[PDB]
């Protein structure tokens, strides 16, 4: 039952081969398999790890002070998902525990073949109003705000609802970061 | 049964706003209904009027010669989806944009909601990209694809088209890349 994170990272800059360059060379990357194309990057490992790295890419990221975005889709459970390209501790969590940036984000969960997914859906709003980061409902999106430590947390904790309720779920995220 | 594409535009430059601004003037967006925020923009409308719409907007950005990336999640049939925030043929970008060429390699991934049969769905959709010969392969959590980018929305469109048909509420995530410096151009 191993997590995936499929991503991009988009920096609003002449500067972006240096800075996607060093987001990634930064955080702690020992704890998820990863593969990087010219398109987007992979991370897979547990649900712990994954979400772990996701937060600590955004953050070294956002703390280029330049506009980036990261974008991507989280997953488990896929039919017939391969035991490998695998390889506890969120082994990033103390080198970012000074950082902080805001991560206004747009997400959508896509529990696959449950009839009940609708109300998945509504679980996943309340979770974040509970945890004070839902902003509104749009459009095939629900936005959350505040810092990023936050944001993520709120991320994990609907993905690990759907995830024990539901075999096959997905869930993308659009976040952003220094926003002019 | 309104049709919608939540999206962002990404370019990889100083000239950013510049690059999103133009690239969405540009187009005919006379047969969508748009709001734009901070993060996103999304498009309302015919299936055709859509699809005419994002084609226009990623060849109008990739032809600005920045690096640019398009990524977005189109979507149809989602339960209690309002009537409203549309506008009641002709794909007006068609004939504008026919002589505007741009690569397009894609990732995508189709999710057929509340569907038992999605993996087979799934299965079709890259078997309409071989039919096509804008498939490449299969990566972890999606499928990619190649192509000038008349050709990739029409795998695209064709793909959504057929999961609609068979199933309720589908939707469909695209990452879309111009100009990668680290393409190997002619
Ligand atoms: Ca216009």
């Amino acid at each position: 039952r191993i997590a995936g994170f499929r991503f991009s990272l988009y920096p609003m800059t002449d500067d972006f081969i240096s800075v996607i360059k060093s987001a990634l060379a930064a955080t702690d990357t020992s704890k998820v398999w990863t593969k990087t194309d010219h398109i987007s990057t992979v991370l897979r490992g547990s649900i712990d790890h994954v979400f772990d790295a996701a937060k600590a890419i955004y953050l070294h990221a956002a703390n280029s002070e330049q506009h980036i975005v990261m974008n991507g889709t989280f997953s488990i459970g896929c039919p017939g998902d391969t035991q490998g390209d695998t390889y506890d501790k969120r082994v990033n969590e103390d080198a970012v525990r000074g950082l902080k940036a805001e991560a206004p984000c747009q997400f959508a969960l896509y529990p696959m073949n449950e009839p009940d997914y609708m109300g998945l859906i509504m679980e996943a709003v309340d979770i974040a109003k509970a945890q004070g980061t839902f902003v509104q409902g749009v459009h095939y999106a629900s936005e959350l705000d505040g810092d990023a430590h936050d944001v993520f947390s709120t991320l994990e904790a609907v993905f690990r609802m759907a995830e024990q309720q539901t075999n096959h779920i997905t869930m993308t995220v659009n976040l952003s970061a220094n926003s002019p």
